[PDB]
């Protein structure tokens, strides 16, 4: 069901040093709804090209319209498992700091801050 569950060590490193390849400006991101999600719908993939400039404020703004939320909505967005430290973060500080031993930097969101 889970990104990590559907492909091998080896090939999420092997597709990680492609992306290194082909698009080299690009953070690698998985973006998964939190297994016990009832009110935010799932999104139409699991695999983000972030540009690297970019700072976690504004990709919580990208997913909420990716999602097409609305004013009201809540949205709470995990890291490597944990809560953000910082929004203000450009998203090439927070994935030397937070990725995978797979390369891949991890995300997953929910209504509740109580995952
Ligand atoms: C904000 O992230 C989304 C942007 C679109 N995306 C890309 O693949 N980028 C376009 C270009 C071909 C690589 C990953 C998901
Ligand atoms: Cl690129």
């Amino acid at each position: 069901k889970t990104f990590k569950q559907r492909r091998t060590f080896e090939q999420r490193v092997e597709d990680v040093r492609l992306i290194r390849e082909q698009h080299p400006t690009k953070i690698p991101v998985i973006i998964e709804r939190y297994k016990g999600e009832k009110q935010l719908p799932v999104l139409d993939k699991t695999k983000f090209l972030v540009p690297d400039h970019v700072n976690m404020s504004e990709l919580i703004k990208i997913i909420r319209r990716r999602l097409q939320l609305n004013a009201n909505q809540a949205f709470f967005l995990l890291v490597n498992g944990h809560s953000m430290v910082s929004v203000s973060t450009p998203i090439s500080e927070v994935y030397e700091s937070e990725k995978d031993e797979d390369g891949f930097l991890y995300m997953v969101y929910a209504s509740q801050e109580t995952f």
